[PDB]
């Protein structure tokens, strides 16, 4: 992952989020701060906030990152796709983790149904919101945000956009 | 423009629209058929319909074009960018037109304020909805939908997504 791609990964709430474009930010629902009247200084009424399970998207009225090109956001990826989870730590450390993605499904996690994609590491709770990306040609695609990990044994889950289709369970 | 890119350009209402991804379709507001209860066989309540001036986006619940990758949709492009307007005609003829893009502004056109970008051809009314695209590296970006042309003298306008910013007038 190049520096500019890492620059999209952004501290947010109790986790992280990701600038898909100058105005679009995605993150994991459970890290979104509660009881606030603005995000990044913008009043809530100036933001189109779309939340479905553990997937949250903000579309700001203001260009927040005019330095960035738009990039492609997809609903997960095909079985077996190798992605990178672009984890930043509070210290500043970068920890890109390779993951081989599995099935898209609605999965019960900590009492809630979560629409997401599981994968096997080839994480810590503070990492939630980190993007799952993969390279397509010379460009990068984002396809989920980090939502859960097993206590051991190398399974992770990213939340993905809402959407039903023939390749997903359901 | 490659065949797959052309394949996204789709007859719609009194004009055309464009598949940005398997679920996202953009078109020009004035070509959207009136008094219907579905688009492409999908009931309106199953679609997230976002309309701002002459820019209309549909996000379907069903994957309508699962053959397609997502591609980047931006709000217009920098001054001077050479785009291609991917015009299909009812006969099947392809007529890609080169255009050098100008200012993004809210412009009065036929009595209505239209948020769009003007450009100079380097069209017919039935062409409305055709995408304005430009190549970035090895990939293509869409940045507007055809909305208007001057009676002569080689000016065109594409509608663009809502959004204010330092490079646009307003
Ligand atoms: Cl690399
Ligand atoms: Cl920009
Ligand atoms: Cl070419
Ligand atoms: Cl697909």
């Amino acid at each position: 992952a190049p520096p500019t791609l890492w620059s999209r990964v952004t501290k947010f709430g109790s986790g992280w989020g990701f600038w898909v474009s100058p105005t679009v930010f995605i993150t994991t629902t459970h890290v979104v701060p509660t009881g606030v009247k603005e995000f990044f200084g913008e009043p809530l009424s100036s933001i189109a906030i779309h939340q479905a399970g553990e997937f949250t998207q903000f579309r700001f009225s203001k260009k927040m990152r005019p330095d960035l090109t738009g990039m492609v956001l997809e609903e997960g990826c095909p079985e077996g796709t190798v992605c990178s989870v672009l984890i930043k730590r509070d210290s500043g450390e970068l920890l890109p983790l390779a993951v081989r993605m599995g099935a898209i499904a609605s999965m019960r996690i900590q009492g809630r149904l979560v629409h997401g994609q599981s994968g096997m590491l080839l994480t810590i709770p503070g990492d939630c919101g980190a993007p799952y990306v993969h390279k397509r040609g010379n460009d990068w695609v984002v396809c989920g945000v980090h939502a859960a990990a097993t206590k051991s044994g190398n399974t992770v889950v990213c939340a993905v956009q809402a959407g039903e289709g023939e390749t997903a369970l359901e």
